[PDB]
């Protein structure tokens, strides 16, 4: 008899949770799972992400997450029309271009709070 | 044709990645998946956690993750013999006691780097 770990949920951070949730749902297509004032959960297909409140901006600026997807080029097309593809010369939410990395074919997305999330082709 | 998100991997943070990895593997039973100098991955059963390097200690002190498990009381017993159960009066790695929260029956564990990970009974 040994304990089995079954699944994990990344936690993104934000000084402004409510705005982080508005962005992931109204713009990226996730749904609200639950929303407290300093803690929320959003969901899309089999992926859940939690969003937690923090006071220091450097935390969200250093927060990361990796998500796997079937149909990466299409996610990229779906999101490129609501998120800038000029990842460098941009201050707000942005997306890098698809490229190969050791973990696979991917692209990263920075949300309004500063979280950087990597989406990888399954 | 719509992109489907299939799974996610939480990213823990540490000023000292190598030590964070030693702890999650030699003491908690995870295996090394890959180890670069400022980025690593550990695995146990169906759960993978990445560990990333940062310079500011406040990031790991604010980093969170949620993991689900079958056989929570047994994970608690397996880990209570290598991690302190005096969560308050302790400075290093520690574990709180099992309690009910809105997300379910759980316990939290703080690792040496400062990450706080919640383990929930499936």
């Amino acid at each position: 008899f040994m304990a089995k770990l079954t699944s994990a949920v990344p936690v993104l951070t934000a000084r402004d949770v409510a705005g982080a949730v508005e962005f992931w749902t109204d713009r990226l297509g996730f749904s609200r799972d639950f929303v407290e004032d300093d803690f929320a959960g959003v969901v899309r297909d089999d992926v859940t992400l939690f969003i937690s409140a923090v006071q220091d901006q450097v935390v969200p600026d250093n927060t990361l997450a990796w998500v796997w997807v079937r149909g990466l080029d299409e996610l990229y097309a779906e999101w490129s029309e609501v998120v800038s593809t000029n990842f460098r010369d941009a201050s707000g939410p942005a997306m890098t271009e698809i490229g190969e990395q050791p973990w696979g074919r991917e692209f990263a997305l920075r949300d309004p709070a500063g979280n950087c999330v990597h989406f990888v082709a399954e």
